[PDB]
């Protein structure tokens, strides 16, 4: 079982859109699939509430269940798990058990920052024990062309982003607002993305 980590403090940086989307995404390709919940406002809990989900999804109550994540969830593929709003002992418990740190980013000059002290932590570790961890791209707007500033920023941490980057598009708030994920809807674009970055997270552990 391979654990997968969608950290950043930053509310809004859409770490609970990338996972449920990427999870789905995950699933239809035969894996069995287990997301972990790990915020306090429960976002992900209560989207999965309406019970459409392709995957099975828990909620941790504290930093106790994600530390038993590689036991409870051993029979699972992936296990995902979803961030919470600060560098508090759940988020050190999330980079812990990870195997994979994903790092969603905005375009965001001004809130880079966020990411950043994601990076800080996980630079905290020694190479052998180091946790392989990736930028995502999000919200990207689709008149961007060349985002040379967010380029700048991200090398200057060390850690490489994704080749694909989650669009902004409204089907990612409709589609989460009725309890489903982009697959579900029409938008052939929405979906194109997640696959091929879904391609790019497997290729890792490949
Ligand atoms: N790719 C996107 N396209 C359009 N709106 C987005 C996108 N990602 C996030 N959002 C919007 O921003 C909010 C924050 O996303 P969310 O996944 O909840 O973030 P985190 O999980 O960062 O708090 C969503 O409810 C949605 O309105
Ligand atoms: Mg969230």
């Amino acid at each position: 079982m391979k654990v997968i980590s969608f950290l950043n403090p930053k509310g809004g940086s859409g770490k609970t859109t990338a996972v449920i989307n990427i999870a789905t995404a995950l699933s239809r390709s035969g894996y069995n699939i287990a997301v972990v919940d790990t915020d306090p406002q429960m976002s992900l809990t209560n989207w999965s509430k309406a019970g459409k989900a392709a995957f099975d999804v828990f909620t941790a109550a504290s930093e106790k269940d994600v530390y038993g994540i590689r036991k409870d969830l051993a029979d699972y593929d992936f296990a995902i798990v979803d961030g919470a709003g600060s560098l508090s002992v759940i988020t050190s418990a999330a980079v812990m058990v990870s195997d994979l740190v994903i790092i969603p980013v905005t375009p965001s000059p001004l809130d880079f920052s966020a990411a950043g002290s994601v990076v800080t932590v996980l630079e905290a570790q020694a190479y052998s024990r180091k946790v392989e961890a990736r930028f995502l791209i999000t919200r990207k707007i689709e008149m961007a062309t060349m985002l040379n500033v967010l380029k700048e920023s991200i090398k200057d941490t060390g850690v490489k982003a994704f080749r694909t980057a989650i669009t902004q598009r409204q089907v990612y708030v409709k589609s989460i607002l009725d309890g489903d994920s982009v697959f579900e809807s029409s938008d052939g674009a929405a979906k194109g993305e997640i696959e091929i970055l879904t391609k790019e997270i497997v290729r890792i552990f490949e």
